[PDB]
């Protein structure tokens, strides 16, 4: 498995002020003050609960979820340009002492496997996760959506990089970061190769 093991959370730039003000991402069930959601299940490892009790990450950028945004398949119609990739690592979460679990596919699938030890990152399909071509077979899309789940909240200061589609969005991100001079200022990188 890649070490450190990057984890990616995609979110609309309109959510960044709320993340910086709270100093964290909040799990769905912890009522984040979201401005845009990009939406179109029990967790059997401790600390248990359901998927929406965790802040979720993928193990790749340019995810199938981002393709659904790009293709207008979400209720959200603003497309990929305003969507940030927030980058951290699985090892940082462990080092910070935060409870996590991770899956080998979307956890709602009956055959989904759940893990809580970093050595079990070997159980994931890294061919699917890292694939640039994932149209067929259908299982590639499923296994590409392996997720890293952090219970209840994810501190902003674990984010190492904000990746953006364009110069204009990179500049907007820096304007927002400068409104919270106490908040960690990660590097901001234009990564067109992480988008469609
Ligand atoms: N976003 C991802 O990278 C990702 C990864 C894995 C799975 N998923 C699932 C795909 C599906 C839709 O995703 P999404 O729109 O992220 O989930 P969601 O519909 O649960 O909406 C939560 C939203 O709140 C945002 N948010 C969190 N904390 C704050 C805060 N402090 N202030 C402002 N906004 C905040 C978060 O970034 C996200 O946009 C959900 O079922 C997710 O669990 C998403």
């Amino acid at each position: 498995y890649p070490e450190p093991t990057p984890i990616y959370h995609i979110t609309h730039i309109d959510n960044l002020k709320g993340i910086l003000r709270m100093g964290k991402l909040l799990a769905h069930n912890q009522s984040p003050p979201k401005q845009r959601s990009i939406a179109y299940a029990k967790v059997p490892q401790p600390p248990g609960g359901v998927l929406h009790d965790y802040v979720p990450f993928y193990f790749c950028p340019r995810s199938p979820m981002l393709y659904a945004i790009y293709s207008g398949a979400t209720e959200y119609q603003g497309g990929q340009e305003p969507i940030l990739h927030l980058v951290s690592s699985a090892q940082a979460v462990h080092k910070a002492g935060l409870p996590f679990v991770f899956t080998d596919r979307h956890g709602v699938l009956s055959h989904a496997r759940f893990f809580r030890q970093l050595e079990e990152l070997a159980q994931l399909d890294w061919e699917a996760i890292q694939a640039s071509y994932w149209a067929d077979p259908p299982e590639l899309r499923e296994k590409k959506q392996a997720a890293f789940l952090v219970y209840k909240a994810f501190p902003w200061a674990l984010i190492e990089e904000i990746a953006v589609y364009s110069q204009r969005v990179g500049e907007e991100v820096l304007k927002i970061l400068k409104q919270f001079p106490e908040a960690r200022r990660p590097r901001v990188c234009i990564r067109k190769d992480w988008y469609y």
